[PDB]
């Protein structure tokens, strides 16, 4: 009992951070691989005007690129309409590699938390559900203002942090897909992620309080 205390409490520690990360990764893949937001973006930002492309050309290029970024696509990236340089296809491999590593870690934290969670959950201990929501709502709270007021510079730091080359700044001449990827769209995608993080936090917290009311 002196040791089930710690071990259950280390599992509530390990499980808690894996709840936070799993929500982070899940919200990312939902926004990254979701095409509903970007399809709305095409008319809302008037991307045809921005890129001198048609609504059909923009959709298929985005369709092909999003398909290229899945773990289960082993082919190279060829855009239906736009040409691209070797620097351009190095960046999308960088982006593809980042997504794959987040997803690999995400499966671990999703399993760690579901398996280890139900262990502590059926053992009448829900401390991990409060800690999880607190840890994961730190994300939107810390980053809501950086995106809202300083997106352009937060965007650069983000890229500088995650990429070890210069190729993330696209030359419209050699990589014209940058014209159909406006900065406002990535800003909305960052907001959608944070809303899903915040949504998952509230969801995770709704359970905690609801479960604590069960014990009493
Ligand atoms: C079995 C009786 C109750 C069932 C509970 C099973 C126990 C699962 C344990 C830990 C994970 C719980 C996570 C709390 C809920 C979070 C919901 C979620 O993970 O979704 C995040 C969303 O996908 C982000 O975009
Ligand atoms: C029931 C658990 C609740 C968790 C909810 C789903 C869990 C699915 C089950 C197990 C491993 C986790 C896999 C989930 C990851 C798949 C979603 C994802 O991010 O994949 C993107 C895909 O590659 C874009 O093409
Ligand atoms: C994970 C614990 C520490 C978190 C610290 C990181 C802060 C990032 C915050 C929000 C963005 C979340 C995005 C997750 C990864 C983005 C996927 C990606 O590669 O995007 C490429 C980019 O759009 C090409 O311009
Ligand atoms: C009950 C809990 C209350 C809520 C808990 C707070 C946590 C933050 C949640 C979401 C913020 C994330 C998205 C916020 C960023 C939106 C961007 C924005 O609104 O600014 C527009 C932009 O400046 C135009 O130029
Ligand atoms: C600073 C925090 C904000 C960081 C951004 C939030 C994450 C955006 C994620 C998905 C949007 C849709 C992305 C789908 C794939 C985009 C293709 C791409 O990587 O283009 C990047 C561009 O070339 C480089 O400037
Ligand atoms: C009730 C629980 C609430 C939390 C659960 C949320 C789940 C769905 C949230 C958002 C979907 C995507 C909407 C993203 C819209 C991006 C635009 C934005 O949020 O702010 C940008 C601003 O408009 C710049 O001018």
């Amino acid at each position: 009992l002196y040791f089930q205390g710690h071990m259950d409490r280390l599992i509530t520690l390990v499980v808690s951070y894996s709840i936070a990360f799993s929500i982070f990764a899940l919200a990312t893949m939902a926004v990254v691989y979701g095409k509903w937001l970007y399809y709305f973006e095409i008319d809302f930002l008037n991307i045809p005007d921005l890129a001198d492309m048609t609504k059909d050309e923009i959709k298929r290029n985005y369709d092909v690129l999003i398909t290229y970024l899945s773990p289960f696509y082993d082919g190279a990236l060829h855009l239906p309409t736009l040409d691209m340089s070797t620097n351009g296809r190095i960046h999308f491999v960088d982006v593809k590699n980042i997504l794959v590593k987040i997803q690999y870690v995400m499966y671990a934290t999703i399993m760690i938390a579901v398996i280890g969670g139900i262990y502590l959950l059926k053992k009448k201990n829900e401390k991990f559900l409060l800690h999880g929501s607190i840890l994961t709502i730190i994300f939107p709270i810390a980053l809501m203002l950086p995106i809202a007021i300083n997106f352009e510079k937060s965007f650069v730091l983000f890229h500088k942090l995650l990429f070890s080359n210069d190729y993330w700044v696209f030359d419209p001449e050699k990589d014209p897909i940058i014209l159909m990827l406006p900065e406002e769209f990535f800003m909305h995608a960052a907001c959608a992620i944070l809303l899903f993080i915040l949504g998952g936090s509230i969801l995770c917290y709704s359970l905690y309080r609801y479960l604590v009311k069960k014990k009493r």
